[PDB]
């Protein structure tokens, strides 16, 4: 039989779904959220990533979301309702300098399962392109899991290369939908 190394795609640990949001005042927030496609290999990730717009080129008001297959990118999902997000807030000058590199690094932290035992607490990630300042966030499934949330935040901050002068926060979705629970 042939050596699999020669011809098989490299499976990822999870199957992931990419979503797109375009702000339209004619429609509800949920109706503006649409599924693009799914992938579960390294090769299919790069084929998707290489044919879509960089976040910095999106019209203001748009989002990308990458979530594990089966989890919708909204607070109301069962695996998001009790969770929260590690938030990266960027200034207007950082759309040029950091937004796209931070986003791709965030994508790799997800599909590469970069958070060791706590990668099962990850639900997905969201980049919001906005005129007042863009945002990148990793969503985790239980805001009360102190060890999981902390270790995800610290690993995330280092992978992004942020210096200790910067401090990022973690907010539960219930607070957003109605403060930081943690900071690293
Ligand atoms: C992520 N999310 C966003 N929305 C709606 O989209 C709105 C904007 O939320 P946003 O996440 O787009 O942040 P933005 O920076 O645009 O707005 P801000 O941070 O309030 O200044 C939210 O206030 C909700 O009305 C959401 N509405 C529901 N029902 N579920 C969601 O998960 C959800």
């Amino acid at each position: 039989v042939a050596n699999p190394e020669h011809y098989i795609k490299h499976p990822l640990q999870n199957r992931w779904a990419l979503w797109f949001f375009k702000n339209d005042k004619s429609k509800t927030w949920q109706a503006n959220l649409r599924l693009i496609s799914k992938f579960d290999t390294v090769e299919d990730f790069w084929a998707l990533y290489n044919h879509i717009q960089l976040s910095s080129n999106l019209m203001p008001g748009c989002d990308y979301s990458l979530f594990k297959d089966g989890i919708e990118p909204m607070w109301e999902d069962e695996k998001n309702k009790r969770g929260g997000r590690w938030l990266i807030t960027l200034n207007k000058q950082q759309r040029r300098s950091d937004l796209d590199r931070f986003w791709l690094e965030t994508l790799l932290c997800l599909i590469g399962e970069s958070f060791d035992d706590y990668s099962d607490d990850v639900c997905g990630a969201v980049v919001n392109v906005r005129a007042k300042g863009d945002k990148i966030a990793i969503w985790t499934t239980e805001c009360e899991n102190r060890d999981a949330v902390t270790h995800i935040g610290r690993v995330y901050k280092e992978r992004l290369g942020l210096p200790p002068k910067i401090v990022i926060g973690y907010q539960s979705h219930a607070d957003t939908a109605t403060k930081n629970r943690f900071v690293v």
